[PDB]
């Protein structure tokens, strides 16, 4: 039948082939991985701008072209981690996975989305460099050779007197210090700090409890925080994902319900039936990945 063209990009490359109506999600994802070499499936999805405009998931067991995917020629993909580890040095084991775990990380803390203190950015910007440039080198990286660099996020560089130039002088002294390390461990390096940094692997939605009180709901590979408004950095009630018995998604509505049946329900409202049907997806994953490093 009629070739659909797609066009598939991971954090460094883009795959581009031609998938026919039957085609489904799971099939053009497999194609993906296997043409990367990238066998630790269970982390990643595909993402599409949909009919609408919004970012959505790609379902698997449904046909792509029954998916109201953005009408373009080609479609375009995203290949990217949907889930995350507990900790990337014990559980991650292939390069290429370790990789697009550090290029899609990296490019959330240099876009802002993390929350990056500033001496952190220069130890993480430190790796990056590392991997990207090898071993500090005297006779080639003189002055300015980290000026074509996004090194920092903004926000850092915005609430500092610090200038570009002295930024890079900061990166310069730590890069010095890591001589010898390969690529591959820099990356891991870098994961390690990211890893410790309070936004990291947390997706955010906007909820309201029954008081109507403004709150986010964070779901992460550990369980879901509540966070009052103002403060998306330290939760203010944990339900970690050993202590989730259920949790009831009705329209609006979520409810989760505790292991210890002396404790209570907590009731929350999400704004849009397309939020909460994301929501669910994530905690359905998260929780299903919980279980299998326990057991």
């Amino acid at each position: 039948p009629k070739p659909i063209n797609v066009r598939v990009t991971t954090m460094d490359a883009e795959l581009e082939f031609a998938i026919q109506p039957n085609t489904t999600g799971k099939q053009l994802f497999d194609q993906v991985v296997k043409t990367i070499g990238l066998r630790e499936v269970w982390y990643f999805g595909l993402h599409y701008v949909d009919n609408k405009g919004f970012p959505t998931w790609l379902k698997l067991d449904k046909k792509v072209s029954a998916q109201e995917v953005r009408k373009e020629n080609p479609l375009q993909f995203k290949f990217r981690a949907k889930f995350y580890p507990e900790d990337v040095a014990e559980e991650l084991i292939q390069d290429i996975t370790q990789k697009l775990f550090f290029l899609q990380v990296k490019e959330g803390i240099l876009s802002d989305e993390i929350y990056c203190p500033p001496e952190t950015a220069v130890l993480l910007g430190s790796y990056a460099v590392q991997a990207k440039f090898g071993d500090y080198n005297k006779e080639v990286h003189k002055s300015g050779y980290l000026s074509s660099e996004r090194l920092i996020p903004q926000r850092v560089m915005d609430q500092h007197k610090l200038t570009r130039d002295q930024w890079e002088d900061r990166i310069q002294v730590w890069h010095a210090e890591h001589r010898g390390m390969l690529k591959d461990n820099a990356m891991l390096e870098y994961l390690k700090i990211a890893q410790d940094l309070e936004m990291y692997g947390i997706n955010y939605f906007e909820i309201k409890n029954k008081k109507g009180t403004d709150l986010w709901l964070g779901v992460d590979a550990l369980g879901l925080n509540i966070y009052e408004k103002d403060d998306k950095l330290t939760p203010k009630i944990g339900f970690p994902w050993s202590e989730i018995r259920n949790i009831s998604f009705n329209d609006k509505k979520f409810v989760i319900k505790p292991i210890d049946k002396k404790a209570p329900d907590f009731v929350f409202y999400a704004p849009r039936l397309r939020i909460n049907k994301r929501i669910l997806q994530l905690c359905m994953g998260n929780h299903e990945l919980y279980m299998r490093r326990r057991k």
